[PDB]
């Protein structure tokens, strides 16, 4: 069942995790970026400098035009295209074929990435944020109503120059994580929004108003590279990581992601970089759990060893991107309106520290952490 889906994700470092899919009749094989931070299924349908191949509706026996246009803007990049429907299949997924909506991308800007090796995007979030509007069915909703595939999927993103991982569609593969799964409620169903109730850095409470962490939302977004934080939080955090690593000095544009930093290979001072603990709302009253991330997650690798600072500011709330998701087995349990976290089988090691998921913790007034 699920062993066929283990390792069905590929990618280049810093360029995104994709899965193999086929569209149309006869089947057109395509690499599709897996994005929990959006809800449209789209593929390049026109020649592009960065695209090795693209979707051809002309050669599809099954393609149906919807004669509606569509435009989709992300934080990074944008595109427009022609809405249609076609048969879609997942080679290393469940043994099924569904008719799903597909946006055929004819125009785009700063969206496709050179060398990334993917030609499309699979938005796995809810209809509420689908473009043009919620009447356009997202892929996973189509898959669930048309088949007996359970309303659940898991993502295990394995970090660094080739990355890989697993998208378990329809279930939970217990050989891919250690310890117990801890679950946080999905607050409402648009993005996969969660509520962060406490933040620690090297075991010291950031001591911020709970609400600041979730202003105006906090989402789990596999389509985003970084851990993005609200301005006030981000400044609090950076001040703390600086002070921890003040033993060395970096140009200020490093903390902005504008510049790299290098160390002679094998001498990277991981110790002076702190661990970050995010506390998430739990399932029972006054109960939370924490996930802890190593500097090996937010110092992304680019003779020597060079790194980019992968914590950034945001004006759309906290975005728990690949930085957080790598090294965790993440269960998007839509059926039970919850997201599970567990230490990944491909958690990446520190000599004297480890990524963790721990509970139970007690946290009072967790509902006050939510922003309205
Ligand atoms: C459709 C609507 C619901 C709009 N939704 C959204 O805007 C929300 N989520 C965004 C994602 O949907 C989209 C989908 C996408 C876009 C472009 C290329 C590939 C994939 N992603 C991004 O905007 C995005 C991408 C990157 C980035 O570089 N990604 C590469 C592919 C990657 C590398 C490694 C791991 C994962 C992804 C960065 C960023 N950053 C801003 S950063 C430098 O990490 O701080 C943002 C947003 C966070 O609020």
């Amino acid at each position: 069942s699920f062993v066929e889906m283990v390792d069905n994700l590929r990618g280049k470092s810093g360029q995104g995790y994709y899965v193999e899919m086929t569209v149309g009749s006869p089947p057109q094989t395509l690499n599709i970026l897996v994005d929990t931070g959006s809800s449209n299924f789209a593929v390049g349908a026109a020649p592009h400098p960065f695209l090795h191949r693209y979707y051809q509706r002309q050669l599809s026996s099954t393609y149906r035009d919807l004669r509606k246009g569509v435009y989709v803007p992300y934080t990074q990049g944008k595109w427009e295209g022609e809405l249609g429907t076609d048969l879609v299949s997942i080679p290393h997924g469940p043994n099924v074929t569904v008719r799903a909506n597909i946006a055929a991308i004819t125009e785009s800007d700063k969206f496709f990435i050179n060398g990334s090796n993917w030609e499309g995007i699979l938005g796995l979030a809810y209809a509420e944020i689908a473009r043009p509007d919620d009447s356009l069915e997202p892929f996973f909703d189509s898959l669930v109503k048309q088949t007996h595939v359970p309303n659940l999927f898991s993502l295990q993103l394995c970090g660094a120059a080739s990355v890989g991982g697993s998208m378990i569609i329809g279930g939970i593969d217990h050989s891919l994580y250690t310890g117990s799964l801890w679950y946080t409620p999905i607050r409402r169903e648009w993005y996969y929004e969660v509520i962060i109730v406490r933040v620690e850095i090297n075991g010291q409470d950031l001591k911020m108003d709970c609400k600041e962490y979730n202003y105006d939302k906090s989402i789990v977004d596999s389509g985003t590279t970084n851990l993005r934080l609200p301005k006030k939080v981000f400044e609090a955090a950076v001040k703390s990581i600086k002070a921890a690593s003040s033993t060395e000095k970096f140009p200020d544009g490093f903390w902005l992601g504008e510049q790299l930093v290098c160390w002679q290979a094998g001498t990277t001072p991981w110790n002076i970089f702190p661990v970050i603990s995010l506390y998430l709302m739990g399932e029972v009253t006054n109960q939370s759990f924490r996930i802890t991330i190593l500097p090996q997650q937010y110092l992304r690798p680019v003779q020597d060893d060079c790194y980019k600072f992968a914590i950034s500011q945001s004006s759309t709330g906290t975005v728990m991107g690949a930085v957080i998701m790598e090294g965790f087995y993440v269960v998007f349990d839509r059926a039970r309106k919850r997201i599970g976290f567990a230490v990944s089988a491909c958690h990446v090691h520190d000599e004297f520290r480890t990524a963790a998921v721990e509970g139970p913790f007690v946290t009072l007034d967790m509902e006050d952490c939510g922003y309205n």
